[PDB]
């Protein structure tokens, strides 16, 4: 038995929510919060944006120190960083932006650097302002996590057409 409360179950092992990730990271303090991460852990908008703003900045301290000494990471790549106020840890995932034409095939990579942890709390990858298909984005979820994967999915317009659409 988990904290994670109000998620609809789509499989075994992949749960969803209309839900604000900040709000339910305050809520849960689970052990891992998924970043929508970029290869240069630059903060400013869409999840990290807001994860970021959550943490007054702490984030993105630690995350201009983790690059000052290992360089960016690689599109599907993922460090695991401070959760700071929200999580244990955080874990940022950089999915392909489709907005700077990398490669969709890089979204299933991504989505391995999940099944490293037992329970995560995680945005849908490379949706909103990373350019993907939400529905693509959570096929390639459930076909890769063997995880235990609770998706906030922040607008309720696409929750309920993710749901209505899921094979
Ligand atoms: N760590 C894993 O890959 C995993 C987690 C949960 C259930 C699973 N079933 C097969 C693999 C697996």
């Amino acid at each position: 038995v988990n904290s994670f409360s109000g998620y609809l179950k789509l499989t075994d092992n992949v749960y969803i929510k209309n839900a604000d990730i900040v709000e339910e990271a305050k809520k849960v303090k689970p052990t891992v919060v998924v970043n929508a991460a970029n290869v240069y852990l630059k903060h400013g908008g869409g999840v990290a944006g807001a994860l970021n703003k959550a943490t007054n900045n702490a984030m993105q301290v630690e995350s201009d120190d983790y690059i000052a000494t290992n360089g960016p990471l690689k599109v599907g790549g993922s460090c695991v960083l401070s959760g700071h106020n929200l999580a244990k840890h955080c874990l940022h995932v950089v999915g392909p932006n489709v907005n700077k034409g990398e490669d969709i095939q890089l979204l299933k990579s991504a989505y391995e650097n999940f099944n490293q942890h037992e329970v995560l709390l995680a945005p849908l990858l490379s949706a909103g302002i990373f350019g993907a298909d939400p529905i693509h984005s959570l096929r390639v979820c459930v076909d890769t996590v063997r995880t235990n994967v609770y998706l906030a999915v922040f607008d309720k317009n696409l929750y309920d057409k993710l749901v209505s659409s899921f094979l």
